[PDB]
């Protein structure tokens, strides 16, 4: 049993809410929330803007001290950082911006990130300003991810319609 409440399970292992992530990992604090990094961990908009602003730019800080150490991550990779006031974790996944040509494929090795982590709380990577078909980045993580994975959908619109095409 966990925490987590008002889900629509999709299947086995995958749930999905309208929610604002932020607000959710306020109120769940869970092991691991996901954000929707780039490969210089620059947490300026979409997910990784709002994340860090609820962390008062603490993610930021930290992520800067991070890249200066190890150089940026691969499209597609990861790396898990502190989740500050939101969450345990962070696990910084690098999905493909399709606004700057990276190739979608990289979509799948970008969701096998999650398998590292028994339970989640993700957005929808590459969705939003990375410019993929988030009715796609839902297919490929059920089909990928097999750890349990709490998807937050911003916008109630794009939910409903995630819903109701959900194969
Ligand atoms: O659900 C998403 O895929 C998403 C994309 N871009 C931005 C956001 C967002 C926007 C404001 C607050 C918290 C999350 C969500």
């Amino acid at each position: 049993v966990n925490s987590f409440s008002g889900y629509l399970k999709l299947t086995d292992n995958v749930y999905i809410k309208n929610a604002d992530i932020v607000e959710e990992a306020k109120k769940v604090k869970p092991t691991v929330v996901v954000n929707a990094a780039n490969v210089y961990l620059k947490h300026g908009g979409g997910v990784a803007g709002a994340l860090n602003k609820a962390t008062n730019n603490a993610m930021q800080v930290e992520s800067d001290d991070y890249i200066a150490t190890n150089g940026p991550l691969k499209v597609g990779g990861s790396c898990v950082l502190s989740g500050h006031n939101l969450a345990k974790h962070c696990l910084h996944v690098v999905g493909p911006n399709v606004n700057k040509g990276e190739d979608i494929q990289l979509l799948k090795s970008a969701y096998e990130n999650f398998n590292q982590h028994e339970v989640l709380l993700a957005p929808l990577l590459s969705a939003g300003i990375f410019g993929a078909d988030p009715i796609h980045s839902l297919r490929v993580c059920v089909d990928t991810v097999r750890t349990n994975v709490y998807l937050a959908v911003f916008d109630k619109n794009l939910y409903d319609k995630l819903v109701s095409s959900f194969l």
